[PDB]
């Protein structure tokens, strides 16, 4: 089933506020970049709808619902136009706007990888069931982040998520 | 547009751990129950799954692929018998199970209620862009929990989320 | 297979700014009324206010009471089981049509009641709608089997007797 | 939690009029018609309706698909019925529950099941065992039951 | 990010043969040829297919939806087309990007839009003033631009 | 509309099992192969291994081999653009029937390309199927096609000369 032409088409869900997590995102790129899979990668913090009414735009502060809607929009329109997920998800710091990308695209049939990281690697290892049994393959990011270079994202083989407790 | 009958049909979104959070629950259910559009609630953590096969079950602790299955599969038999979700949501412990729920009742285009509780009404008021957008109605939980026995649930009025900074 | 229960939810869609618009609506909704088969009928311009919109009908709106708005109809078509059209075959609703297909992609059946006003001209009717349809109760002579179709299983049938374009 | 009303349509999915078929599909009804937690049920093959009447029998399928919360489908393990197959998969697309029941007059022969439709149905009934469950089982909920005990292929 | 590879693929819903219509989906068809974010444009009209009839050619319109990423319609304001309104709710439901481009041979009447089509495409691109955008638009990602400027009803 | 890269995503679906259905599978990946139109062909039985699984084809397997092979299936129909059936007319498989229903709720075509073994019985085909596939291609005399077959844009072609039930 040698692909004729790469067919993977990326949706990169993650935060990007603070460092750590803008860093993430940005060596994910480099893996995605150097696989033979892929053919679009998208990420919604990459580009970024400017809304003409909307003075002094602030991150976090209160912003024009025209904004809101085509920003959100974006991002569905991403999820829309992927073929898969890959989430870079943060499990020390849960984030729901992840979590709610998962549920969509699962909810749209379509595959999705978890990356999950962790800086305390020796604390509890647990996960909730949504996002356990939601995920169709699982990555760890802390030792198999490199794989995302090689995953053969034509065809994106399932892998559980197992060895984590579940709430 | 009188209902001749109540149909709505709730999917009640709601960790359900250490105290708060299971008496929330509790109080939300009573609040449901004396609605008159109302036809039928689920609440994911009434019943539970079985698996004869696992012993000493422990939450938190790994379960058995089965159980795992089952458990997921009757939470999204939940959301798809649903007209509509409502989700205690805390924003100061944000629950990715919940947020999962939320995106994923959003892809089948059907009307989420979000009913956010903070207990420190005092510090920043925020929420993640996709949680912000992706609901449908908004309905205070420390200050306007009681209106869940009043909510339309055959038509579910939009009320979008507005006084929140978004990022 | 007799109802222990009526099941059948409407979406009513049609416009509502002339007269005769408001008329068939409103006699659409009594109708309905009668169906024994019937859980729940919703319509449309049955509104939203925004607090901070200092408004007028066909003006320039908040961008929050359009959000609203569109998502109290979507949401409309979200519970109901299924679709009932006031479809104005001289003056093409895109509103109704659009949600024709909302609802057909959701797989969900969908009753055409067209009227014509004109029976001069010929019956054409668009392909979408034609084959997207599946079930069609003439408006100008059988208005009055809404109160007796069985909207619990939704009976189909058919569009014929139409030029197709 | 306890439903103000019966919330549960069942869109029963079974072959019909070749012998036996039409019985398990009545004595269904009757059980059926005895939970308290239905509304409606719909049978493809007892209301009625050429690409004209294809379209019209086939469309009136799946808008009883459409209405229908949950699936419930009179399966014959000894001649597998690709109508219902297809129908379970449209459900299981659309994240619908699907009851399976499976029915087989051979018990010594090999016990196997599609890999699609084990893990496809979400609660499995046996028909030959348990068919009595169908009057009790809540459909307001449908609590899932995973397929087992059957070789997979 | 910068594609690897042409990733859109366009259903172009466009009236047709009724004069200036034709005329439209033809420049829109060359303007599109131009861009390079395009893998494959389809348009109902070009190939072509009684009951047997109307059912092949809306299931061929269907199946360019399916197969298409994005939606991109020639909307004539002047005579509204509620087939094409038909498929932009149905791409919507899909969760699909639309390209909305309208027309307008009357600049000088009022500037309004049904509600559903306000706020159901994504992207508006006018097509009096900016038709040759279609060309440099990147259809691997389109980027959103809400309906403004239309008094709503 | 001339693709300017193919686009075509098939899932090849097809029991695996006897030599018969594993010399029609090879064929049609070959054909499939010289189709210009395909971009990516995906087979089921191409499969996942379950580190904890002291196997047995068609024996007792454990969930999660069940549920990683059952995903590896969804994600090729979610990944595909359309499907290609080899169906077994004389020995209906069931899986490949509801991966059928599955593309079709998805609203994806669905081209069923059919074998008899057995001209002599009437031929004969399930409604759901006869009107739910949307492209029928002989497997007994037009197997070739599938070399040819423009998937890009999967010309309809409705199920003809069949008994239905």
């Amino acid at each position: 089933m040698k692909a004729v032409v790469p067919t993977g088409k990326i949706y990169l869900g993650s935060p990007f506020y603070s460092d750590a997590q803008r860093e993430r995102a940005a060596k994910a790129k480099e893996l995605l970049a150097k696989n033979p899979s892929i053919a679009h990668v998208f990420f919604p913090f990459d580009d970024g709808f400017t809304d003409p009414d909307e003075k002094n735009p602030e991150i976090g502060g209160i912003r024009s619902m025209v904004w809101r809607d085509a920003t959100y929009q974006n991002d569905l329109t991403g999820i829309s136009n992927a073929t898969c997920g890959v989430f870079l998800y943060d499990m020390d710091q849960l984030d729901d706007g992840s979590a709610f990308e998962i549920g969509f695209m699962r909810a749209m049939h379509k595959p999705v990888i978890l990356v999950p990281f962790t800086e305390h690697p020796e604390k509890e290892k647990k996960m909730n069931l949504m996002i356990a049994q939601g995920v169709t393959t699982i990555i760890d990011g802390n030792t198999e982040f490199e794989k995302l270079a090689d995953y053969n994202f034509n065809e994106c083989p399932s892998n559980p998520v197992r060895g984590y407790g579940i709430y």
